[PDB]
């Protein structure tokens, strides 16, 4: 079937920053917003030269190679880095789609090219809309067969997160294999969840300007998981209805559920790219 893109797209207008926009101000849109993942665009024609997510912050703050902007150019000083402006850190050669592109293109690129939500755009590459996995499960939750179990769909080999772990270990490991959420794991048992969305929240806390303005800022980067992880996750288990967990996602705005022993000790993972693996 040949259905458009577009007609699923988040008719809402989508919140964008420019190449010119701070790193701060970018992560107070993608704060203000609730929304992790950001467009960066001319002021301008409004084409899209970049993007910018959570994922990105995290690689900033310790994860990757961006953190070099703070530790290098600028002496360590998370401050005074966050001034820059965003260009410094956004995406370019971003994954996007044309204003005519169909369901199953968007499903194909989300399952080849490891992302979550892609930029819609026309011909001259000028913001339209953005579509995410989310959009696609939500639009077509109801043609997933009701009795479609999650067994093949579960991620076995999870990567995961200590309680005692370091931000800035767990930002590392986020990066480098390119999860944004570690179950985590204490002794084989769940304990709870951590995502690049909290490593974010955490920034725009009263705890943080503290250390901040008299900081410190290392302290920020090492912040133990207990500190700052959701402990009651919901999570998933061998013979859920596929049809159950992905509603259960789609109508809480959670990508990702670990799925459980009864004893709580860990199986699996099963995200929103994995549901749309079943129309793949
Ligand atoms: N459409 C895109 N085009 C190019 N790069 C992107 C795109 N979307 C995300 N990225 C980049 O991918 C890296 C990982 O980010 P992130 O994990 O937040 O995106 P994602 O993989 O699309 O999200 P999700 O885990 O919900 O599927 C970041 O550096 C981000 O800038
Ligand atoms: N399975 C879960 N159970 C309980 N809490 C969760 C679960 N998954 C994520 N969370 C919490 O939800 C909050 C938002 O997480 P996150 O943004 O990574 O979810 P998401 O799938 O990326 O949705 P979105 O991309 O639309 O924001 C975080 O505080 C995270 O700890
Ligand atoms: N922590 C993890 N450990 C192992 N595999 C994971 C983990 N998180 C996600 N995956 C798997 O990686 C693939 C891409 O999923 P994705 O939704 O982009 O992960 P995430 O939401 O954590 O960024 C999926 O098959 C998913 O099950
Ligand atoms: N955008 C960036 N991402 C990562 N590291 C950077 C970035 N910008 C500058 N740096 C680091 O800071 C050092 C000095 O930068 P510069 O003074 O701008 O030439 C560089 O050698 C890099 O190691």
């Amino acid at each position: 079937m040949f259905v458009r893109v577009m007609k699923i797209a988040q008719n809402k207008k989508i919140v964008t920053v420019y190449p010119t926009t701070t790193i701060r101000k970018a992560l107070m849109t993608m704060n203000e917003n609730k929304y992790r993942r950001l467009p960066v665009v001319n002021a301008g024609n409004n084409k899209v030269v970049g993007i910018i997510t959570s994922m990105d912050i995290v690689d900033f703050m310790g994860g990757g190679s961006k953190y070099n902007l703070i530790r290098e150019k600028h002496e360590r000083n998370f401050l005074a880095a966050i001034n820059e402006p965003v260009r410094e850190i956004m995406e370019e050669n971003v994954i996007t789609l044309k204003e005519n592109a169909d369901i199953d293109e968007a499903i194909e690129t989300f399952l080849t090219k490891n992302v979550g939500g892609a930029p819609i755009v026309n011909d001259e590459n000028q913001l339209i809309s953005l579509i995410t996995e989310r959009d696609v499960i939500r639009a077509l939750l109801d043609k997933i067969d009701e009795n479609e179990v999650i067994d093949d769909y579960i991620t076995r080999d999870v990567i995961v997160a200590t309680p005692g772990e370091r931000l800035k270990d767990v930002a590392r490991t986020m990066v480098r294999n390119g999860f944004r959420r570690l179950p985590v794991v204490s002794e084989g048992r769940l304990v709870g969840i951590i995502t690049s969305t909290d490593f974010i929240k955490l920034l725009g806390s009263d705890w943080a300007f503290n250390h901040m303005q008299t900081g410190n800022v290392r302290e920020i980067t090492n912040v133990r998981m207990e500190e700052i992880m959701k402990r009651d996750v919901i999570t998933a288990k061998e013979g859920d209805k596929l049809k159950k967990i992905a509603e259960i996602m789609v109508t809480n705005d959670i990508g990702a559920l670990p799925v459980v022993d009864e004893n709580l000790r860990i199986k699996g993972i099963i995200t929103e790219k994995d549901v749309l693996k079943y129309f793949a």
